[PDB]
């Protein structure tokens, strides 16, 4: 019938034709959209002739303003504030920022006074600066790409995108002050409502946004199993911030919505990731969308009612103007670089070339520029509005959008960096030889021997996608130099890849691996990482003054808190409809509440001093609810018989000013998060170079030649651990419980990636079947979401705590029971030495509280920490320290006297024997890196190398005084203690060392003073014999 909404026509025909238009010129240089917008023409000069056609374009070719804005703004603004790197574009914030609004500002009233003077229309200021605002938003979307794709500079393409998102942001705000101006004109204003509108637009918009996008993100983070709520929840919330802001509250819309999605982004963690990856996919559609829609309106109303009215004389002015905002944008750029480029990332000339050739202009302009014509009317500035806008952005996409790419050849940025073709050419050549050899593989199957190998072998072809003197010290110097960083580039992303480092840890510290590689003779400076960790002054400070401010029954004050919260809404509805019906009864009505509410507060006074008597008046919370208690008395007695200031405007604010002892806490926690959302950055930062440093210096010891080379490398790489210790240490004495909260975290979180993979495995390996595996996957996922709403500060475990966990205590209550009963805590201050070298080894310390300095043979200078233990070695094999301890820190250390200890080693005898234990807990320690060093030259972490040994037993080596070594069902073999030799060749091996795979046969000796030990892991799977 006639009723049919014939919209959902044009929609899906706009959808056709830019999946028409995106196949056939996707190899073309001309981007699809003035495809797109030739076609909206030809659309159009059909419907102006075909009655039919028009019927069918009529209903969203003129569409009106509003819904215009409505519908397609929020999901442009959004989908540009949610696609880009958020924690980039904040490091380069001032940059973007200074140019973005003050030389957007420059630009559009440039443009706007080259409007007024070249054009012949007598066009006043405020028509010619919605002409620059217009025309100065942006849409870099394809440039960006390329540089993305070609990987030029990563901060760059960053840059572009956060300028041109801010200036699409600030073009609007300022259309949408002109537009009032122009087509809704106002009795003239003073300057104190300007400054009140100014503000309302300016600093309310992205407040608002910020409001919103903090309740968003504190809904979906307690959001479990629901994928559907989240992605609902971010619509509604874009959309109704939208229209919230600007039709009820008036305040920017765009700008909340920019805030709002950059908030979202920053958030991510609060989204499941199954949603975050569908989300972006789903406003990069609805972009696309509005995009298509766009250009085939434009196309249809400028061939129907713009160029209806073009002169002659029109396209000489647009070449002009398409010349002067180029020229302009090269100005603002160059004139502004001596600020930017000694702020955030800095500026380069090609850098500002590619700035100013990449500005394409886009949908949003061409938005404004529908709004105009159709606000216009009849009258010729809607269409040379029109006209000028689509000529602008068809000049930038055939133009500047086409030569971009080969501006990039000619300033020498699309060049491939050699280490990324060699890395891209040994990939190529790994796959091509896989290929061979399954291809080898299944030309011996029966079941394929008929295949046509000469299309299958050319079908998977992969193809490179880019197809002692003086002198020679230093060449070898900065050999060793670059290959350390590369190494240290490599064992950072490995460290990722596994869940160990959080992607800004990664980032940071392969940003400083690639600056000092550049940079004459840098290494990793430990000072530049410093900043990863270093506590900005202000949240300790508020932090001590809130706790300073804070410091019977649990129910009460909730139920006072809710009473005042329930009091604000009467108290400020009463007195502002008092003030608009000037009925009398509905006033007398809610003026009855007071009496209710001062029932409530005389219950609140009887019941504390209840408890407290006559010291009810020494705290200073109380001595004001006491003051507010009274002065409502006063309101009732002077009510009985000046009147407002005392009756009514107190009730309003002394209520809600008593609510802040329910906010200080909440102030607290988080003053405790933010310090929380930096300390765990620091840590991943440290932890993450000391590792690097541990295997890079394993990687090194035997790839640089020199040994000069080597140790200048290794002495730095110590000098660095070292120092990074010791100030993670000591960040964790200045704030104790958000530190414990944090590795209590990256415990949690480590637990579930590793319970995750054995889910994997056993569905891989078809032990669990497909749906129950997704049914386990769903519990870790969600476990692992709880993380994020874990406390940011969790108190200290007590002392007695840690004894209860030590690694070979752990579960043995007994045991337990015998150690916290010998265990005596000594407390140690500031420089004291708690054992020295060569001191008998009279017992263990366990590290409560503080940081200690092991030095000894300088060769060693460790420092360890709370949970460390020290003295196992001395205590399992009764051999003098190995090193001398120095308190850094006042330390508090659990002291178990050898003898004790003895004693439980002989009482405490099981198949996991305390001896064995602490046996095992010392081995691991000693073969990992000795199972490093031969294995870094392959492709397992020190993590792999350590579960690699969990799995592992020591053996028992008295059922047997001899030990058969089988290839085929043991993985490695280490010597811990003592000596062995060959039964065969007769060749002790006397240390710390792996077995060599050509020994078939290790016997040992009954030697009580040296018993040995020996340590092994059998392969994933040997059913066989095990004998710990």
């Amino acid at each position: 019938h006639a009723h049919a909404p014939k919209v959902i026509v044009f929609i899906s025909g706009s959808c056709l034709f830019g999946a028409i238009s995106r196949s056939l010129f996707k190899k073309l240089p001309i981007p699809y959209t003035v495809v797109l917008l030739i076609l909206g023409a030809i659309l159009g000069v059909v419907a102006s002739n075909v009655p039919l056609v028009e019927e069918h374009t009529r209903d969203v070719a003129h569409m009106d303003p509003h819904v215009l804005l409505q519908i397609f703004l929020p999901v442009l603004i959004f989908e540009s504030a949610f696609a880009m790197d958020v924690h980039t574009f904040m490091r380069s914030f001032s940059q973007v920022c200074i140019l973005a609004l003050f030389g957007l500002v420059v630009a559009s009233v440039l443009t706007a006074v080259l409007a007024m003077n070249l054009f012949n229309y007598n066009w006043n200021f405020s028509e010619a600066m919605m002409f620059g605002a217009i025309m100065s938003a942006t849409d870099p979307v394809a440039v960006v790409a390329l540089l993305k794709d070609l990987g030029a500079s990563k901060q760059l393409g960053t840059i572009i995108e956060g300028e041109s998102l801010l200036n699409d942001g600030c073009a609007i705000v300022i259309f949408n002050v002109f537009m009032k101006m122009v087509f809704f004109p106002q009795l003239t204003s003073t300057v104190g409502q300007n400054v009140l509108y100014f503000l309302q637009v300016a600093v309310a918009g992205p407040l608002w946004g910020y409001a919103v996008a903090k309740v968003t993100v504190f809904f979906l983070s307690h959001i479990f199993n629901d994928a559907l709520v989240e992605i609902t929840i971010t619509l509604a919330a874009t959309y109704l911030t939208y229209y919230i802001g600007d039709i009820w509250l008036e305040v920017s819309g765009v700008l909340a919505v920019v805030v709002l999605g950059l908030i979202v982004n920053a958030e991510k963690t609060s989204i499941s990731p199954e949603v975050e990856v569908f989300l972006h996919r789903f406003w990069e559609m609805l972009a696309y969308l509005a995009n298509t829609l766009i250009f085939m309106m434009v196309g249809v109303v400028v061939t129907q009612k713009a160029l209806v009215a073009v002169d002659k004389m029109d396209w000489f002015y647009l070449i002009i103007l398409y010349l002067a905002i180029t020229i302009i944008r090269g100005m603002v750029i160059s004139l502004f670089s001596p600020i930017l480029s000694r702020i955030g990332y800095g500026l380069t000339w090609r850098n500002a070339v590619i700035m100013t050739w990449g500005g394409l202009r886009g949908a949003v302009g061409l938005a404004l520029a529908l709004v105009v014509e159709n606000l216009a009317g009849n009258d010729v500035i809607g269409s040379k509005f029109l006209f000028h806008t689509a000529g602008i952005v068809v000049l930038t996409l055939v133009i500047n959008a086409t030569t971009i790419q080969t501006l990039l050849r000619i300033l020498g940025m699309s060049d491939i960096s050699i280490p990324k073709r060699l890395a891209m050419a040994g990939a190529v050549r790994r796959i091509h030889e896989g290929q061979n050899r399954t291809l080898n593989m299944l030309k011996s199957d029966r079941f394929l021997a008929d295949a046509d190998w000469d299309i299958a072998t050319a079908a998977c072809e992969i193809s490179d996608p880019y197809s002692p003197s003086p002198r020679e010290f230093a060449d070898m110097m900065e050999e060793a130099r670059l290959r350390m960083l590369k190494a240290e580039k490599i064992s950072y992303w490995k460290q990722f890849e596994h869940g160990m480092l959080a992607r800004e840890a990664l980032r940071l510290l392969v940003q400083h691996a690639e600056v000092a590689a550049d940079e004459k003779d840098q290494f990793i400076l430990v000072d530049d990482l410093k900043k990863s960790w270093q506590i900005k002054g202000i949240y300790p400070w508020l932090k001590r003054k809130l706790e300073d401010l804070i410091s019977h029954h649990m129910a009460f004050e909730v139920t006072i808190n809710i009473a005042i919260v329930l009091n604000i809404v009467p108290i400020i509805m009463e007195f502002v409809v008092q003030d608009k019906m000037a009925l009398q009864k509905i006033e007398d009505a809610l003026r009855i509440s007071n009496y209710v509410f001062f029932v409530i507060y005389a219950i609140e006074a009887i019941v504390k001093i209840l408890g407290l008597g006559r010291h009810y008046i020494v705290s200073h919370w109380n001595k004001f609810d006491a003051f507010i208690l009274v002065v409502a008395l006063v309101d009732i007695i002077i009510a009985e018989t000046i009147k407002v200031v005392k009756l009514f405007r107190l009730l309003r604010g002394l209520r809600m000013l008593r609510l802040t002892k329910a906010l200080i806490p909440k102030l607290i926690l988080v003053v405790n998060g933010k310090i929380n959302n930096q300390l765990s950055l620091g840590y991943d930062v440290g932890k993450g170079y000391i590792i690097g440093e541990e295997e890079v210096g394993k990687i090194i010891d035997r790839m640089v030649d020199n040994k000069k080379i080597l140790r200048e490398l290794k002495h730095i790489s110590e000098t660095g651990r070292l120092q990074v210790v010791k100030e993670l240490g000591l960040l964790q004495r200045e704030h104790p419980g958000i530190a414990v909260s944090v590795k209590t975290r990256q415990a949690i979180r480590t637990i579930l990636n590793h319970s995750r993979e054995t889910i994997h495995e056993l569905q891989g390996a078809g032990l669990l079947d497909e749906m129950e595996a997704h049914k386990l996957e769903l519990t870790v996922e969600i476990k692992m979401k709880r993380l994020m709403n874990a406390p940011s500060s969790i108190p200290p475990p007590p002392p007695e705590n840690l004894l209860k966990n030590v690694s070979w205590l752990a579960g043995d209550m007994k045991l337990i029971d015998f150690i916290k009963a010998r265990a005596s805590l000594l407390h140690f201050d500031y420089g004291e030495v708690i054992v020295r070298e060569g001191d008998e080894s009279d017992g263990l310390f366990l590290i409560v509280s503080g940081l200690v300095k092991l030095y000894g043979k300088e060769v060693f200078e460790d420092y360890l920490t709370v949970g460390n233990v020290i003295g196992e070695m001395g205590v399992l094999t009764k051999k003098p320290r190995n090193a001398t301890v120095t308190c850094e820190t006042t330390v508090q250390v659990y002291f178990i006297t050898a003898e004790d200890m003895n004693i439980a080693i002989d009482t405490f005898t099981l198949y996991p024997s305390l001896e064995y234990r602490l046996w095992r807990v010392v081995a691991i320690r000693i073969a990992t890196p000795l199972i490093m060093e031969q294995m870094a030259f392959q492709g397992w972490t020190q993590e792999k190398v350590k579960l690699h040994l969990e799995r592992g037993y020591l053996v028992d080596l008295a059922e047997s005084h001899f030990q058969f070594n089988i290839d085929a069902t043991l993985e490695d073999v280490i010597l811990i203690n003592g000596t062995a030799y060959n039964a065969h060749t007769r060749e002790e091996i006397r240390s710390p060392c792996l077995i060599s795979r050509t020994v078939h046969k290790l016997t040992f000796q009954y030697t009580a003073t040296e018993e040995p030990r020996l340590f092994v892991v059998r392969n994933a799977e040997y059913n066989g014999p095990i004998l710990d």
